[PDB]
RNA sequence: CGGCUACCCACCCGACCCGUCUUGAAACACGGACCAAGGAGUCUAACACGUGCGCGAGUCGGGGGCUCGCACGAAAGCCGCCGUGGCGCAAUGAAGGUGAAGGCCGGCGCGCUCGCCGGCCGAGGUGGGAUCCCGAGGCCUCUCCAGUCCGCCGAGGGGCACCACCGGCCCGUCUCGCCCGCCGCGCCGGGGAGGUGGAGCACGAGCGCACGUGUUAGGACCCGAAAGAUGGUGAACUAUGCCUGGGCAGGGCGAAGCCAGAGGAAACUCUGGUGGAGGUCCGUAGCGGUCCUGACGUGCAAAUCGGUCGUCCGACCUGGGUAUAGGGGCGAAAGACUAAUCGAACCAUCUAGUAGCUGGUUCCCUCCGAAGUUUCCCUCAGGAUAGCUGGCGCUCUCGCCCACGCAGUUUUAUCCGGUAAAGCGAAUGAUUAGAGGUCUUGGGGCCGAAACGAUCUCAACCUAUUCUCAAACUUUAAAUGGGUAAGAAGCCCGGCUCGCUGGCGUGGAGCCGGGGUGGAAUGCGAGUGCCUAGUGGGCCACUUUUGGUAAGCAGAACUGGCGCUGCGGGAUGAACCGAACGCCGGGUUAAGGCGCCCGAUGCCGACGCUCAUCAGACCCCAGAAAAGGUGUUGGUUGAUAUAGACAGCAGGACGGUGGCCAUGGAAGUCGGAAUCCGCUAAGGAGUGUGUAACAACUCACCUGCCGAAUCAACUAGCCCUGAAAAUGGAUGGCGCUGGAGCGUCGGGCCCAUACCCGGCCGUCGCCGGCCUACGCCGCGACGAGUAGGAGGGCCGCUGCGGUGAGCCUUGAAGCCUAGGGCGCGGGCCCGGGUGGAGCCGCCGCAGGUGCAGAUCUUGGUGGUAGUAGCAAAUAUUCAAACGAGAACUUUGAAGGCCGAAGUGGAGAAGGGUUCCAUGUGAACAGCAGUUGAACAUGGGUCAGUCGGUCCUGAGAGAUGGGCG
RNA sequence: GUACCCAUAUCCGCAGCAGGUCUCCAAGGUGAACAGCCUCUGGCAUGUUGGAACAAUGUAGGUAAGGGAAGUCGGCAAGC
RNA sequence: CUGUUUAAUUAAAACAAAGCAUCGCGAAGGCCCGCGGCGGGUGUUGACGCGAUGUGAUUUCUGCCCAGUGCUCUGAAUGUCAAAGUGAAGAAAUUCAAUGAAGCGCGGGUAAACGGCGGGAGUAACUAUGACUCUCUUAAGGUAGCCAAAUGCCUCGUCAUCUAAUUAGUGACGCGCAUGAAUGGAUGAACGAGAUUCCCACUGUCCCUACCUACUAUCCAGCGAAACCACAGCCAAGGGAACGGGCUUGGCGGAAUCAGCGGGGAAAGAAGACCCUGUUGAGCUUGACUCUAGUCUGGCACGGUGAAGAGACAUGAGAGG
RNA sequence: CUUCUGACCUUUUGGGUUUUAAGCAGGAGGUGUCAGAAAAGUUACCACAGGGAUAACUGGCUUGUGGCGGCCAAGCGUUCAUAGCGACGUCGCUUUUUGAUCCUUCGAUGUCGGCUCUUCCUAUCAUUGUGAAGCAGAAUUCGCCAAGCGUUGGAUUGUUCACCCACUAAUAGGGAACGUGAGCUGGGUUUAGACCGUCGUGAGACAGGUUAGUUUUACCCUACUGAUGAUGUGUUGUUGCCAUGGUAAUCCUGCUCAGUACGAGAGGAACCGCAGGUUCAGACAUUUGGUGUAUGUGCUUGGCUGAGGAGCCAAUGGGGCGAAGCUACCAUCUGUGGGAUUAUGACUGAACGCCUCUAAGUCAGAAUCCCGCCCAGGCGGAACGAUACGGCAGCGCCGCGG
């Protein structure tokens, strides 16, 4: 009992019906596979942002708010 | 007079018979003779999602108890120190076990890749984010003054839910090291910084009840097996033993034994009788069944009958009793028989056994609406997964010089590739021929004792060319096509953090702060979550292609179509050409067509081709090739002709030379090579016929007459030959020839459910109004659809709780009806006629709730059809009586059959009143009946000496005893 | 217990079914004979119906001139 | 040979038969029944008997192979080998070791047990074929017989007879795909409701059909079904699920009927006995898988007394390398 | 599941130690049907649910193969390509062979061959009319229009096929579901019994061979054959036409021609005419033969009526003859012509000064076509006769008014 083997007709109407849109593109995407030194480094910096930043940054933006 | 309709008839057009398996159904595929009733997705437990309700970090009395005995009470009410308990509120490890708060500010110890202290609120930050708040600005009678009065908005802020990311906390692990504590200073505990795994935490949302869908276990949508197990019943058929009885006409052959006679010296032999043996022969009764493959074959018969058969003293046939009973018995063995069933009986139960397999699966309308594909499976007739689909939503966006976002598309930049094509005087592999050079190699000829001492040639090698090819070759290289980008998620500026890297404040990432949106065209509202049926056999077409000679063959890529689909043309039709579908009126048109079927050329239509004794007449599509035509109609390349051709008529067609090679003959004529010469006006060492050769005819060539065009080869349009198949017959048919054929066209005309305008119905979107708000309006765009998914029903059936101060013996339900009428529809209302005691509307509730099928179950009725059939065994007739009725009864007579192995007289088994008498004649008797073995009534079986009872036979059987 | 059928009509086979079912008695003629045929004692209406005709086909039965298996797979049937 | 056989498609060459062979058994036995018992059949039996097989009148013949598969017999010389029993290590569970019943393995026998019986090369004064000989193989290479057979693919083999003509029949030939010796081979009087060939007489089997008789069939009187039925029935061509009756184009088309007929309705009788699928069954067989009755051994109790003897363990002592 | 490796790890259940066991992580022991069950064969004694998703029939698509043709022309043909063949190449038709695919058929389409019977096809074996030869005659070979008429009897085989004998003008090829099984036959294939050979240990298998092996139903619709009828002409009858459909004739032998034409001989025709015969068709019974139940007559076996005489019975007792009727190629009679034309041969005659059967026009022309003869006569019509007593009637024609 021989039958069809293999064909791909009418997939291209199946797809396209409910549409082959591209993939979600949101602003920070991910941060998986990315080296894990840099990765270390970034938790590093990013908490120890706050220890200079609040003061030395108020400073600065206080100086060009008297500039402008 | 008006009247649609469930009345009948006629014409015009269209119209194949329904249901399901299938790519394909009206099929010569299956089911259906018809009608009435019954008939198929239910219920329980569990799970998931969604919706409604109540409570809410709680929720739930379903389990019990209490009040008073109760028809409604197997209800309802309550427990409150009955919350035991289930779910959730805490997760993570196999376990010992552990087990979730961040942020700001200042100080000290080296504010050290650095802990602690003190104060506060208290679940971090970034980019989006409905909504809310503030808000420059301008918008209302003459004016500076105002609170309401008119009234939106640039920009900015805190930001629900939710989305993405970063960080934080808990548990199990790996690396690194250091610190703290002691009910006891230890292979005792606790803590940190980094990478990972968790169904986690990071102000919680669950619980209980109901409904809907989906999956699953229950017989589980309905009907259906071959089979398995348990426990019992059959030897009245048949197979086999045993016991006890019965039966087998007549003839033929002539075994042993016996007697007599004859022959012989003896042994002995021979002859004629008698004798009556045989698993003997012909043959009857009996027992079986060879052939006619005879008759029947819905029969006499679920195995029979007529001839013809084998055996018939036996291994014979047969009655009764008795023993063996189902994986067992019995078997002169055919797996035959075992109660019409035997390669494993019957009966009841498990059992509604299972089926990936057939068949069926019941009311209407509206909306949306596929797949035959990927992967896996002992998978290929199936299932799971993904994909296609539907439903429920949810989060936002427009609606009062500018949008977020998206696209089967184009435009601009940008790469990617190795097909089409082309090349091999470019790589690799195949490949034909020529030209030159030869270093060498091999085969021939030459000078000559031989010799790389010399020479000619061939093969081989090299060089520059040359002809033809590669899906598994390629320098080069298309079209089509693939990805990315065309902004605010971007750019410029300044400053902080890093334990990353490091000459360097170097590089790179992260964070903060203020300033500047108009960034290719066109079109469009987008994003997202959950649940989920069906599908998982496909087919066809333009083009590209694999195997095959080819196929209506098998297998692929893109797109479209059928299946899932009607409509107008192709006469006919699955895929072709147009075009997609609510009900209508008008106009137009696509494809196609205008001689008649059949609407439209019935145009004073145009140009040209074509004649068939087989014309031709429209993609798929239903017919044809190589080749040929002095049949016509066009074209090309050429050659001749007033220095008079081509055709026709007439004349010449000679000499060297019967030339050289041949020979039985070649003297132009069978052959090989050649092939000239001289006078001429021209004659070819000769185009053909003929002779064995010579002769003869004729031709090339020249000339005489006529007199102006002609000859030859190719090429392509119609037509013709090529062209033969079986039932009579297919441009669709009739037919058509100044066309109704072929080619090129013009102006009109014909009609689709297509287009435009308008009415009506429904869906969707936008909405409008403080008029059943679940109602009433307005505008716009769309309506097809199998499997399947949803919504509505004031469609229908049954019963229950309310309600209609409901209808009815002055007529309930039901049934019938050429009557009226409503709704698109399921259906319903009224009138009339039967009928004689119940029924219905509205609001909710619960179903054993809707039939056209299932070789569906039961019951009834048709065509067949007053048809087949009342024919195995020789045969009936006359008169009379009883009777309404005579062929079937009775009596008499005549003619016949069974003819003693009977169609007679008696019995055993079996039947049980069938035996007898009387009486009726609807039922029984296959017609009839006065008749009967039918019906009703009443009678009938008399035993010491007929048999049972008595006795044992094969055999069955209790106690003693044994086993269980 | 004692009737009756004991059967092509009282049994079984779904029935008044050419089927099946165990025994006794059994004459005369022809003839070897209980073969076949014809009669007597004893039974019967021809087997679940009759009338009219004698077409084809059919079911059983018998002949056919000349050939004699030449038909057929086979001398099947029929025939001697 | 007589006989029996598939009731209801077979009557036979099948089965059976006397005869001929082989195997087991002396009763605490052989072959079997049985859930059970020292229960039952043979057995009211005892080797001229019982039980289990093969071949199948009489005569003559019974060839060669034990390699394999089966059957049987032997020695605790000899390998494998379960429970139970013994010793040792360990606190014990446990582990190790010594020995080891049947069976298997080894060896012998048996083929009237199942079965089997090959293949090359050189050699005769016409040549070939071939008297004769060498060689591999395993256990032995078809002997005596018989044949194109009921056994032969090539084949309708070749020759002779039978015929006018023969794929038939008979006789003979024989590297015979693939005959063959109790798998029985060769004959063979009588008898086959056995199969086949020829001949004589015979006849309607036929040339070549015709006629006659009885019962139907036929019409009528009376009585009266069933099978089947989607609706129903005239054809040609085209398309179509590729062979229509209904669709399209044409040919055409008057009621109701009787007797035959068998071309059609892809006629009826049955969910194809043929082929395939089923993760559907049943019968049967075996060196398919897993088990079991039964059967053979070993151990534990029933199961008790005496004598003699062998092997090992522990004990003290004397020889040895 | 087993084994190994590591923690100076976790649990070994009332609490401690130890053996042991379980527990965590990763390496190995395997699923070759490789996303992974542990698995021999046969059933012809077979069964069930299904499949035309899937073979054995036919039909359908193509024709490789098979058969049948055409073109080119190297050559055969003594000479000479094409009288007759024609290689190397190449182009077509057919489904009378086989093969390829599986489209309809699995709730069945009865699957070989033979017998009987109808029709059709032509790629013609013979017959009618023709052309060409290496056609002197005869016998032959190649084509043209041509299917009207025939294409047999047997030996062996189941056979399709094939071979042989004989006859004949010739013994040609096919189709219709490989025509035809509710027509037959069952010879083989293809069930169940059994035998032999080979294969398998076995059950069993063999497109190996040999034997015996149930052949069911029509009464329905249509088609066909025949018979009543129906429609309309007012009724009925007689005499008549045919529109239409069918269609029948075919072949051979002997004699005169003629031992002639022809041919050197050997050999050896043809036209007209005359006798017939084969097959087929229509009938017919005087003669001949069948049948026979006038149960006509006369013998004869057994029994029966007492015996003669007369008879009867024995499923028409047997047999010798036989009227009438039916019947036989087993006897007898008969079977017939006109037209337009095909193939072909010709006339006049241009295209194309000539030629030419053609281009327009003419001629002859046949088993083929049609009709004539014959068969039945239509939802076809004509010509003629009679047309309703009896007592009241009834029915026609003319003229009529309502
Ligand atoms: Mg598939
Ligand atoms: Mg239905
Ligand atoms: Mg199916
Ligand atoms: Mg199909
Ligand atoms: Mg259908
Ligand atoms: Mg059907
Ligand atoms: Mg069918
Ligand atoms: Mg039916
Ligand atoms: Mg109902
Ligand atoms: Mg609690
Ligand atoms: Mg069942
Ligand atoms: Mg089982
Ligand atoms: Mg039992
Ligand atoms: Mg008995
Ligand atoms: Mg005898
Ligand atoms: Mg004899
Ligand atoms: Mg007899
Ligand atoms: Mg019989
Ligand atoms: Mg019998
Ligand atoms: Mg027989
Ligand atoms: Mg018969
Ligand atoms: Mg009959
Ligand atoms: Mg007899
Ligand atoms: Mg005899
Ligand atoms: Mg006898
Ligand atoms: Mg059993
Ligand atoms: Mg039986
Ligand atoms: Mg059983
Ligand atoms: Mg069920
Ligand atoms: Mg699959
Ligand atoms: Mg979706
Ligand atoms: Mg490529
Ligand atoms: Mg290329
Ligand atoms: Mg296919
Ligand atoms: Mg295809
Ligand atoms: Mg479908
Ligand atoms: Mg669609
Ligand atoms: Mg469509
Ligand atoms: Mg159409
Ligand atoms: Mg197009
Ligand atoms: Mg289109
Ligand atoms: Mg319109
Ligand atoms: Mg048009
Ligand atoms: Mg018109
Ligand atoms: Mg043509
Ligand atoms: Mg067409
Ligand atoms: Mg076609
Ligand atoms: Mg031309
Ligand atoms: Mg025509
Ligand atoms: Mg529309
Ligand atoms: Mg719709
Ligand atoms: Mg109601
Ligand atoms: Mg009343
Ligand atoms: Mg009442
Ligand atoms: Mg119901
Ligand atoms: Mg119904
Ligand atoms: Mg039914
Ligand atoms: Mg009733
Ligand atoms: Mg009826
Ligand atoms: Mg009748
Ligand atoms: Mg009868
Ligand atoms: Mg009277
Ligand atoms: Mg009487
Ligand atoms: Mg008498
Ligand atoms: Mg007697
Ligand atoms: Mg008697
Ligand atoms: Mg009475
Ligand atoms: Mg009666
Ligand atoms: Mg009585
Ligand atoms: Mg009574
Ligand atoms: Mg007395
Ligand atoms: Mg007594
Ligand atoms: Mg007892
Ligand atoms: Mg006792
Ligand atoms: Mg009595
Ligand atoms: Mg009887
Ligand atoms: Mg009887
Ligand atoms: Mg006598
Ligand atoms: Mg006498
Ligand atoms: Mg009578
Ligand atoms: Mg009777
Ligand atoms: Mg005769
Ligand atoms: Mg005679
Ligand atoms: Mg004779
Ligand atoms: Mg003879
Ligand atoms: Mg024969
Ligand atoms: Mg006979
Ligand atoms: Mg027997
Ligand atoms: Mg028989
Ligand atoms: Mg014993
Ligand atoms: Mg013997
Ligand atoms: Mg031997
Ligand atoms: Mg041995
Ligand atoms: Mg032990
Ligand atoms: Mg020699
Ligand atoms: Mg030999
Ligand atoms: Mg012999
Ligand atoms: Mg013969
Ligand atoms: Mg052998
Ligand atoms: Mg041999
Ligand atoms: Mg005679
Ligand atoms: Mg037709
Ligand atoms: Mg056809
Ligand atoms: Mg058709
Ligand atoms: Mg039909
Ligand atoms: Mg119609
Ligand atoms: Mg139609
Ligand atoms: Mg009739
Ligand atoms: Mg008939
Ligand atoms: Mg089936
Ligand atoms: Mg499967
Ligand atoms: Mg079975
Ligand atoms: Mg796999
Ligand atoms: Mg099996
Ligand atoms: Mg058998
Ligand atoms: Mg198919
Ligand atoms: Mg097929
Ligand atoms: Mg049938
Ligand atoms: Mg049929
Ligand atoms: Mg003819
Ligand atoms: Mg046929
Ligand atoms: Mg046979
Ligand atoms: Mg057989
Ligand atoms: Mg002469
Ligand atoms: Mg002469
Ligand atoms: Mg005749
Ligand atoms: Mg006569
Ligand atoms: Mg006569
Ligand atoms: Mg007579
Ligand atoms: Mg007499
Ligand atoms: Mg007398
Ligand atoms: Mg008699
Ligand atoms: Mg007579
Ligand atoms: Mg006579
Ligand atoms: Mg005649
Ligand atoms: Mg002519």
């Amino acid at each position: 009992a021989k039958s069809k083997n293999h064909t791909t007709h009418n997939q291209s109407r199946k797809w396209h019906r409910n549409g082959i849109k591209k993939p979600r593109s949101q602003r920070y995407e991910s941060l998986k596979g990315v080296d894990p030194k840099f990765l270390r480094n970034m938790r590093f910096a990013k908490k120890h942002n706050k220890k200079g930043l609040k003061k030395m940054q108020a400073n600065n933006a206080k100086a060009v708010s008297a500039r402008a």
